[PDB]
């Protein structure tokens, strides 16, 4: 058996709904936590199936958690403790919103309202924009951390091959920000050949997508995480085959690594 599967078998109606199988409630930061600036953190009431992963979310440039509100309730109520932060400033760059990805990850693990909820050696990132550049910097200098998810990422740096978090990049066909021809798809084709990974490429969106209620990124971050972060097998079905990605498709690409080994 597999000691960190959380919650029912999964459904395409259950991974696609607006709250999965857990109730849960939230706590807030301060900006006055050191190293990053605060957020807040959403997780699950139900401590009787035992501890959960942890996930940081980072905001983008000029952002602040709000724009990555959604996400909170959620993923965390599929069985996640999802920290939302807030940059130390909103105009902070990549490599730094990487080291405040880090330091929030120890927050969490180490100092949190709800750190005994949490199994600190199961941890993933995700990030928007700039904050997805740092989810990439994060996962570079952590190879411990399960899973990586950049949406929309920036990033200057665009060689990769160093990461061996499995990493989901989740890019914007008519991103005119952080165009995906030079920014997420070079980060995606740097990475290593024998890294478990994934492009998912939303037609016809914009930089902003992942700002906003999106039912293909909540199920394929979900998916992702329940395979990595749990390493849910239940969940692999979402995951392998791919979506197709023709006409009348939700993705204008999608590259794969299937199957998943953990
Ligand atoms: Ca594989």
């Amino acid at each position: 058996s597999n000691p960190y599967e959380r919650g029912p078998a999964p459904t395409e109606s259950s991974v696609t709904a607006v709250r999965g199988y857990f109730d849960t409630d939230t706590d807030t930061v301060s900006s006055l936590v050191s190293g990053f600036g605060g957020g807040t953190i959403y997780y699950p009431t139900d401590t009787s199936e035992g501890t959960f992963g942890g996930v940081v979310i980072a905001p983008g440039y000029t952002a602040s958690q709000s724009s990555m509100a959604w996400m909170g309730h959620r993923i965390a109520s599929q069985g996640f403790v999802v920290f939302t932060i807030d940059t130390i400033t909103r105009y902070d760059q990549p490599d730094s919103r990487g080291r405040q990805i880090e330091a929030a990850l120890d927050y969490l693990v180490e100092d949190s309202d709800v750190a005994d909820r949490v199994d600190g050696n199961r941890l993933a990132v995700m990030g928007h924009c700039m904050g997805g550049g740092g989810t990439l910097a994060a996962a570079e200098n952590r190879p411990e951390l399960r899973a990586a998810i950049p949406l929309t990422p920036w990033h200057l740096q665009k060689n990769w091959s160093d990461v061996e978090v499995p990493t989901m990049i989740i890019g914007a066909e008519n991103d005119t920000v952080a165009s995906v021809r030079t920014h997420s798809i070079p980060f995606y084709e740097s990475l290593d050949e024998d890294l478990e990974r994934a492009y998912l490429e939303l037609d016809g969106a914009s930089h902003f997508a992942p700002n906003i209620s999106n039912t293909v990124i909540a199920k394929y971050s979900i998916s992702w995480l329940k395979r990595f972060v749990d390493e849910d097998e239940r969940y692999e079905q979402f995951l392998c085959p791919p979506p197709d990605t023709g006409l009348f498709s939700d993705f204008s690409d999608y590259r794969d690594s299937c199957p998943h080994t953990t």
